[PDB]
């Protein structure tokens, strides 16, 4: 069995490598990359996503969420307060103003240890989920605006054809923007290409141990638990990596620069947190290993979760059981 340990695995993909998104993503597997949960992968150095970000400062943030936290500073949960819309320049500004500002540091260790000791002091503002992408049309490779479809994997592995759609996402960080710990809607895999800026740190459960994490957070967020048997979907809670040594939870940890992209692999959870002003783009994507996990994959129906008009589709053709109830969460 390739990577045992399910440590996460760095690639280096030649320009040829990087031709066929698909034959790639299989390669890594062969290698045991997805036991981790996470991958990154380096672009070779003829590749580039766009020519330059000199012209982004117009891109509108239309809803700016603030992350309010509350609990202790290990384990906490965060609610998205919405602010008035910005443009990218305006909120570029911000991120950098003394109020938010990354403070002096003298490596991404003591950064990391600086964001688990004060994040709960404060409330960073995130542009986040925004549709649209920075890719040139004319990147032909990796361009998270042209990979195949999840419809049409679907149609072309189980032979139904589906509505839907799948386009990417930009997000526009600041220092302490938080992601909170979860899994992909519907299990699937995430690619994320960090454009420019300062870093990303990540964290990541083995998908093998993922339910060891999920009993933690009953533990942890007790009423959250009651509420809705499916809470880390409501992508909220934030449980620090001290706290996960201290109740054994198998997990790894990675700084993503700019220039580089992660793959998040099927049930694998992840959280993390932005060094400073970044922008990131983000897409859903399936493969044929991905169907099982998508048949599996819980659901939040207390209506907290909420989500795209295309997961419709998969819930009601691979959980048709369980299709009736999501949808009265979504209704
Ligand atoms: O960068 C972010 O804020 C969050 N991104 C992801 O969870 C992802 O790519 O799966
Ligand atoms: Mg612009
Ligand atoms: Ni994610
Ligand atoms: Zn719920």
């Amino acid at each position: 069995a390739q990577n045992p340990n399910c440590n996460i695995m760095i690639f280096h993909p030649t320009k040829e490598e990087f031709n066929d998104f698909d034959k790639y993503i299989a390669y890594m597997e062969s290698q045991g990359a997805h036991r981790a949960g996470l991958a990154k992968i380096i672009p070779p150095k003829e590749w580039k996503a766009r020519e330059t970000y000199d012209n982004i400062s117009e891109i509108l943030i239309a809803t700016p969420l603030q992350q309010v936290a509350s609990g202790r500073a290990g384990v906490f949960t965060q609610y998205h307060k919405k602010k008035k819309a910005m443009t990218v320049g305006e909120y570029r500004h911000l991120a950098n103003s003394k109020k938010y500002q990354t403070p002096p540091h003298q490596n991404f260790e003591d950064l990391e240890r600086k964001y688990w000791k004060n994040r709960i002091y404060n409330s960073p503002i995130y542009g986040a989920d925004i549709s649209g992408s920075l890719f040139d049309e004319n990147t032909k490779q990796w361009n998270l605006g042209h990979l195949g479809t999840i419809q049409d994997l679907l149609e072309k592995e189980c032979g139904v054809v589906i509505e839907g759609v799948n386009t990417p996402y930009l997000y526009f960080g600041m220092w302490k923007t938080t992601f909170a710990w979860h899994t992909e809607d519907m299990d699937l895999y995430s690619i994320n290409y960090l454009h420019l800026g300062e870093p990303k740190t990540w964290y990541v459960v083995p998908p093998e141990h993922g339910q060891r994490l999920e009993r933690l957070a009953r533990e942890l967020f007790p009423g959250s638990s009651r509420g809705c048997g499916a809470f880390l979907r409501h992508k909220v809670a934030l449980i620090s990596p001290t706290v996960l040594k201290e109740n054994g939870i198998p997990f790894n940890r990675i700084t993503q620069e700019a220039g580089e992209f992660m793959v998040t692999f099927p049930y694998g959870y992840h959280a993390g947190f932005n060094h400073g002003f970044n922008c990131a783009e983000a897409i859903n994507f399936a493969t044929p290993r991905w169907i099982d996990y998508g048949k599996m994959a819980s659901q939040c129906s207390c209506g907290e979760a909420r989500v795209t008009f295309s997961m419709d589709a998969f819930v009601r053709i691979l959980q048709p059981e369980r299709y009736d109830l999501w949808k009265r969460g979504q209704d």
